[PDB]
């Protein structure tokens, strides 16, 4: 089994795979015309895992058309059959292709085996299986005769325009989510994967094809993000954005889309379904079990180099417990070469270096631990903990997407005030560590708008299908006036 | 309302309607080739309401062909739309064609306006509306990923062969039931109505067409019951009999089908869905409220001249209450012919029943027994006392306004329940206040009636018989 | 009943009501500083029903402030109590203030008593009663111990920013919907009603206060639509637009919001919940019951002068049935001005539509086209034939009693459905008996209307848009 994984790792390690476009079921390689992006191993960047074919404007126009042409036959394919493709894909990934998919995610996105398994096997398969169940319920409408004697049915049609899926590097499973949710509901998709997840994302694509995905239903178009995007957005049939990634990129996409809307480029009001990150917080109350809070903060902050949209990146500590908490944490960190894994690419590496280096010249910051970095072999940034003199310092709010924790120490009596500051100060997740129920209740209420997901004594790292359909009601009347 | 009805009555009365076959959506008239059945007013039998085209062997074959040809487009028509046709027909009958349907049923089947309304408006509409609701539940099947990881859906398909609907004269709504239940579930239908409900049944057919029933889904083929039946049953694609009527006819049909099965002339084992009659009973315990028991018995026995499958026709009275019950009954019958029986053949059978009663020492006509066929087929309410409980008049079905009564010594109530249990009924009723007696009868008579009533007259899932389940299971793991 | 209504009518008629702003529970009058809008009777436009105070920039800012200040005490007020206020208001409107509300709606929006009752009593009450029931389901969330041993609860919180309700003139009930849906879910509201429904809308506001709506939860700020809108949208706490009205105004609002988003002036991405209009269609198949299709079209098109988002305004007739359909329609329209359109600006647009039709060779006025603004804004039912199916009169929304008709060769029914599908509608209807045609249209037109009707006029979960889910997960194991 580990032999099976080793063999998969060696396969991809030995040579560099040419990753093509996949448009209308056909594999399109660079063929002496297209640019090739070299996807390298973030743990070893001299090593090229894949030469990724880059999508031209033409290619993009073709992908859009493919999705348009596949549309009627796709939404007329019964739900049972659309589902079978996705369930079959999930189970092929869990079995037949378990090791290839593991190796691709590990090598390409810089994950160890456990991080990869949780992502590209467990969560991926979970997205597909759960969506099939949820959609199944959705489609379980039966016609009814009403009080008035009218005969009614409701049907969920897909969006009339096509869905553009823009997927991040960090989870193979999110790519599956972004394409599979709309596709299951009878939508067709043009999909631009992250450049640095191309290997695993291509694998997902070929698996969907083997599982019987019809031509053009999903089109895999890696390429320059801005170029590919501007072309997709120029088509009158653009129906929805399905996005997961940075706030800044979303805002750009958003702006570009709204431009089109007001300029009237589009047949419909497009739907923008986007998930961004946040500056997620861990709030430690003086009554907390300190050891549990420390371990949770390490896992929530530093696991996968903090490259999770839910990752903890700011910590609030009561003064009376700061020294013990921080002493504990630094001890465990120093115990656990010196890097838990790479960050994804050079750009992220350089951004984190700027963050670390700027902290040194900033008199309102003090680096308490770490700040190590080394790009000689891979993009390795070590765990770093930075104390801020004031809670409203930019480091307490700027998203770093790296193994960098900013900590503010607050006087014990001002816990309530610190809750108010956090509230008054845009997060996806947040956690309180506490035993005292009065403090928990208080933060629970005061921070209601501060996080969509709130955790009590747990790391802050821990439906949507309806956004890709519209209801159409048909009512028949039998009486004649 | 009454004026609209009178107009409908005068319309059908003024002259005679030519009633055609309807095969594959086309009306087929006698065209000087086919026989005709004159359907007459059973209350005024010189009055011909309709001349009813009679199906030839070739017509029947064309009906069977039409049903087979429409099958795929019909079961492929979405349930929503199949239902809509039946809901529309019910609404058209309840409103637009209310007065015509009432008139056709009243005149053709000898019903008064109240009996007609209950049948051809209310029950008919309820059949369609309730079947649509039940079927919608059946079709509400979502696919599921089992624990084993497989991906399953179940679907109900119609029967593969066609359905032969053979319907009785007595309720227009029963004809609607017999054709509507199979058709709703995507079956196609070859339908031979009763000669003596041709007018109302034809109207039902034309309303179904107006409501959008596609051609050949249901084929209306009145004709000689034996000839039509023999030709229908000759076809290898015969898939089901849907029948309501007499026990003897059912047995005849049943016989013909099974013989066909063993000789191997059918692609499938046909399904036989039949509702026959019964000799339904009222049992009075000495603790009963007598007046209520009397009125319930009058209604249960004599309503529509006893021409209901659920009609009471035998009555068990305790000796201590007999004189009082019978006196009230006779006085009440006196204070009020309630309507005619359906045709001469029924009239003549009933005359024989009454006349034979006069010559039998174990029988005594306590009340009624009058009959007159000079204008319509009129047989008056008749109550005959039998001097033993297993006398043939206590078990033979007469389908007419004749009640046979047996009087038992009060102490023998338990024994009388055994006599009923140990000696073929659709419905039965006990009238009593005493809960011990009610419970004992309830249990002892558990096999003696499908519907048992307590202090109520004995006159007061079938969709699944017309489909077959088919499961699809998909597996994703590769060995 | 009629006497109580007459009294209400004569009250509002006798003189003019000063309609104030209501900001933070206080009535704000023109106080010789603010502009006034004279809301007049559209059936008698010299008659001023109300002088409507017009919000200043400062007033709007105070409205926005009031909404923000009431927010916490409002979303902390238990759902039971928030609901109670809306149920009470519905009941007060249905009973105590029934006649005043009918009169305000009739006089102010040009409705007859029946149209007013359906709108400002029945639908308005239904909105509140159904929202309370739906919301109660949403709030029925119990905490659960998951398999992993964690302890979870989910709660719906309101939007963090305030809601801007912009409501149309045509239904008093729609104003109630636009403010009530967000408020029930714990949002606070800045509400700019239509100038020409100020009287009924103000009454609604005062009834909400009497029913106990706490100050600042909903703020009533009539005024210049552009100035008010621009000031509301200037605020960083703007959280949602709740709008019903015209496509062009929506696009204007939508534009202003998105530009605000990209320039970054909002704390959150505002939600934009808008119901706009359509060019709704009736499609007649040659198999249709013509009389029913005619009456449904008359009702769907001309009821309330076509001033409904779901009004029919384009009609497709088969050539073989055209003469008959149109004859019946014109005869029926003849046998009966049904009421006025809302204001002069609408009257003038409609006059242009009619006059332009006279000069267009591809258009022909088959019936009507009369107008008279001497007393009220009266435009009569008008039927215009277009000689091509993609003529602008087949797609431009007129919101008035004008029907555009295109006649297609019977054989081209399938082609006509494609022409509709491949050429922005809220509702649509097919009239037909033939199930194949109904099914084909049902499927081909699946994207051409959100509500599709079969043999019915085309005039015949939103709560979740005003909340956000927030999950709390508690873990007990210590690492
Ligand atoms: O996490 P993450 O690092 O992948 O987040 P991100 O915002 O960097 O990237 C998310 C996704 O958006 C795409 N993207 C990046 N920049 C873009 C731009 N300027 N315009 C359009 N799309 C763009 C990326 O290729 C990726 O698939
Ligand atoms: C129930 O309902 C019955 C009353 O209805 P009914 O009088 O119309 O009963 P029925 O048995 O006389 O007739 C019912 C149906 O069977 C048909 N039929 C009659 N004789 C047949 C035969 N020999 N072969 C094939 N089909 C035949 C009839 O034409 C009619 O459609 C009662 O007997 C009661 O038990
Ligand atoms: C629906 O309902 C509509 C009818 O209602 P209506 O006539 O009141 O429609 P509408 O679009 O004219 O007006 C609706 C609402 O928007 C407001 N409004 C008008 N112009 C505006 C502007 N330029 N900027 C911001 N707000 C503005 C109105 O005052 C009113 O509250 C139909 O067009 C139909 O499509």
């Amino acid at each position: 089994d580990w032999d099976l994984l080793r063999a998969s790792l060696m396969k991809f390690k030995s040579s560099s795979l040419e990753v093509p476009l996949v448009i209308n079921g056909e594999r399109i390689y660079d063929n002496n015309e297209r640019a090739l992006f070299p996807q390298t191993n973030p743990a070893n960047h001299q090593q090229v895992l894949a030469n990724v074919t880059q999508a031209t404007e033409k290619d993009v126009m073709n992908a859009v058309k493919a999705a348009k042409d596949a549309k009627k036959d796709w939404y007329n394919l019964p739900f049972y059959d659309r589902s079978a493709i996705f369930l079959k894909a999930a189970d092929l990934i869990s079995t037949k292709y378990r090791y290839d998919m593991l190796a691709a995610t590990m090598l390409g996105q810089g994950k160890n085996v456990y991080q990869a398994e949780i992502d590209c096997i467990t969560e991926l398969s979970d997205f597909f299986r759960y969506y099939v169940k949820y959609a199944s319920d959705l489609y379980a409408q039966q016609p009814v005769e009403s009080a008035d004697g009218t005969w009614n049915k409701a049907e969920y049609r897909p969006l009339e325009g096509f869905v553009y899926a823009v997927s991040p590097f960090n989870f193979t499973a999110i790519a599956a989510n972004l394409i599979g949710a709309p596709a299951l509901m009878g939508n067709t998709v043009v999909w631009k994967p992250s450049q640095t997840a191309a290997l695993s994302n291509y694998l997902l694509m070929t698996v969907l094809e083997e599982a019987g995905l019809p031509k053009g239903v999903i089109n895999f178009i890696p390429g320059d993000p801005v170029q590919v995007t501007d072309q997709v957005l120029a088509d009158k049939d653009f129906g929805a954005l399905h996005f997961t990634g940075s706030t800044n990129v979303f805002k750009s996409l958003y702006g570009k889309i709204q431009s089109g809307v007001v300029e009237g480029k589009y047949r419909d009001y497009p739907r923008i379904i986007g998930e961004t990150g946040g500056k997620n917080f861990h709030l430690v109350h003086p009554s907390a079990n300190i050891s549990h809070a420390v371990l949770s903060t390490i896992r929530g902050t530093f696991e996968f180099q903090g490259q999770k949209c839910s990752a903890a990146s700011r910590l609030y500590l009561p003064e009376s417990k700061s020294e013990e908490f921080l002493s504990d944490m630094f001890g465990i960190l120093q115990s656990q070469r010196g890097f838990m894994g790479p960050v994804i690419h050079e750009q992220s590496f350089d951004k984190l270096v700027k963050v670390i280096e700027d902290a040194k010249k900033d008199p309102e910051l003090e680096i308490l631990y770490g700040g190590q970095y080394d790009k000689s072999q891979g993009w390795f940034v070590g765990p770093t903990v930075i104390k801020a003199k004031r809670p409203d310092h930019p480091y307490m709010s700027t998203e770093f997407f790296g193994p960098i924790l900013t900590v503010y120490e607050y006087p014990d009596t001002e816990f309530n005030e610190i809750c108010d500051i956090i509230d008054n100060t845009y997060a996806l997740t947040g956690a309180i560590f506490a035993k005292d129920r009065k403090a928990i209740e208080y933060a629970d209420e005061k921070l209601k708008f501060s996080a969509g997901n709130f955790y009590i004594n747990d790391k802050c790292t821990g439906n949507i299908l309806s956004r890709f359909v519209s209801i159409r009601n048909t009512k028949e009347n039998f009486y004649e006036l």
